């Protein structure tokens, strides 16, 4: 594949957040998609503009320890530091041994593993994380791509009862990354759309035996994605997704995926 | 791909419990078994016979917005009122972009949205959750179907240490829905019996990879089913089924698969 | 395959209130011995229990009669100072008379005592009495050595928490990894630097496996996984970390080191 080169900065935020950037005061959470094609090497210009030790560690992507993120491989950064951590990727292949070598394609996670603990309890808690996807050579690609992060009892950080909605139109291709982090497990639910449980959100043909879903339990540190053709034998609507978990709904852990007609209305929305 | 309507009540029950069934006083818990062939559509004349509001939500199927069974999409039903719900199937086909849509097929449940809170929380409490089994041309059928809910720490809404049993003949292809409801992460067992992590919860064949699990981790709303041929390469006996989180089947979240030899017995047990 | 095999396996008490499985007396380990069987092959277990309670041996995954379950219900357990021979049973998959595949024996499996402390084992568990359980299909690819990880509530292989064990092979090793879980909570084991497949052998088996590649994998009481990695594929050598990623959990010291050497020996950065 291709080498890439990007600028990441840990940043505080208001009401005592931890965001990462692509850019200095543009700091996001969940912080910005990481989108690479399996073969691709990514160098990251990781500056730690806080006045505490930070990190960027990766889930399933190829690393060597010296971009492990921890303290114990001394791969973290000092407060106002620099460093440039290195994530590759491949693609699948047979080893010589006969072997089927699994690709690094898939829907993944970067955050923070030296904030509040040695594994990153208080970055993970104040923002500290983001989506990356791995694509492998002839993966669909959607017309828009949403983050959905179960982070303890919030969704991306926000003050509870005020979960995300996405915007979208009927037969549009939209792809969603849910993460899970902190303490507790959690059921994700959407009305009116359905995925497969593999790599990729959707059964590859008819002999993809993979059962297709509407609700999964996701853990601490689980990252899973799909695509759906929005409104596909359902029509528009404003289509909850929530945390299936009754307290957790009850506590307003709820968003709106919003699949508008062609012509731009909402059904009694 | 036939159109169906058949007619569900919500009544409250004795010991202040919620139920769905098929004819006045005559709900269950859980609800009766729904099942349809893909491409079939149902319609479900349903009506609120309590003093609460109730809605009927389904998970997996195909329904449009006034079918949501939620305050949200104006789609549940005052006390005492009717509404007619329309729950569409789909079989898989190639669309136009190349890709392949999955299919309907699954197992499924169904559950009210309204009752405790804007989710139900009171509804499922109190026992308004069914199954619902959408079938694809060619799936093999069961001699028989055996729902098993986790509702919080009770199975099927019944009293602890009394959790439901399950009879059958050694050699008959039993079937099981295994359906998670309410606040409380859990893990299905089931001793003598093992089935495959995939959709119909059978091997396709040899090259089928899912895993041959007998013990599954499943939280609220989760849906899964299987099929095994009670008794195989294991005998008759009774086959313990329970929660395998320890305060779980100490409490009394336990049952028993009675599998009997083909002459009516059983070998002893307690 | 298709051996009969023959073991002796002792239950005691041991230091610091604890309880294991051995393949002689003295020699209990937490976790118990690995029994490591091919589809087809009969173990017969010569169990003694030398402790003062009613231990047992039960199994998951494989095939056993009632007679084997090891549980109250089926008077399988064992009296204080008591000796019973269980029989575990795994059949190769195969083609039915129905036409439906039967899902073999082969996978990552367990055995843990169930009547100690609880009729479902709580006491007997928490103590240690758990080990793993490997069943291998024909033409399964074998590792160069195999290391078990046990949740067992808040601990690792019923250690001191911050004290997790260390796992040593060289770049290019063939490493596998079961991964069962006890007790009352949920978690999710990861791995730094390594994937695996979600499926029966961890390992995709070809282009036609769509199983989910992950390093993190929720996991619940009696959930048993395994996988198998070549140590530092496209990574290198190192001091892999392995945690509980629930944070607490790994805050309290659920934490252990795959460590990955170089060829000539060395670890970069120990
Ligand atoms: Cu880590
Ligand atoms: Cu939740
Ligand atoms: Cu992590
Ligand atoms: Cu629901
Ligand atoms: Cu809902
Ligand atoms: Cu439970
Ligand atoms: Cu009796
Ligand atoms: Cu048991
Ligand atoms: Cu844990
Ligand atoms: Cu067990």
């Amino acid at each position: 594949g291709e080498v890439r080169r990007i600028k990441l900065y840990a940043e505080r935020l208001a009401d005592g957040q931890m965001g990462y950037g692509l850019e200095k005061g543009r700091a996001t959470i969940p912080g910005p998609l990481i989108e690479l094609n399996e073969g691709d090497t990514l160098h990251i210009e990781f500056e730690n503009t806080m006045d505490v030790r930070a990190s960027l560690h990766v889930h399933g992507l190829d690393y060597e320890v010296s971009s492990d993120g921890t303290t114990l491989n001394k791969s973290d950064v000092e407060p106002g530091g620099t460093r440039t951590y290195t994530w590759r990727t491949h693609a699948p292949g047979r080893r010589s041994d006969g072997t089927w070598r699994a690709g690094s394609a898939g829907y993944w996670h970067y955050h923070d593993h030296v904030v509040g603990t040695e594994h990153g309890t208080g970055g993970i808690r104040k923002g500290l994380y983001g989506p990356v996807i791995v694509r492998r050579k002839g993966d669909v690609l959607p017309d828009a791509t949403h983050t959905i992060v179960f982070n303890d009892m919030l969704i991306n950080n926000r003050p509870a009862h005020s979960g995300p909605n996405f915007e979208a139109t009927v037969g549009d291709r939209v792809e969603f990354v849910m993460i899970t982090h902190g303490e507790y497990y959690h059921t994700f639910h959407m009305h009116g759309h359905r995925w497969a449980d593999n790599r990729t959100g959707m059964l590859t043909g008819p002999d993809d035996p993979s059962q297709v879903v509407d609700n999964k339990i996701v853990g601490p540190a689980d990252s899973f994605g799909f695509q759906v053709i929005a409104g596909e034998g359902v029509g528009a609507g404003a289509w909850m997704y929530h945390c299936h978990v009754q307290s957790h709904s009850d506590m307003g852990v709820v968003g709106l995926f919003l699949v508008k007609k062609t012509d731009g209305t909402i059904p009694g929305y």
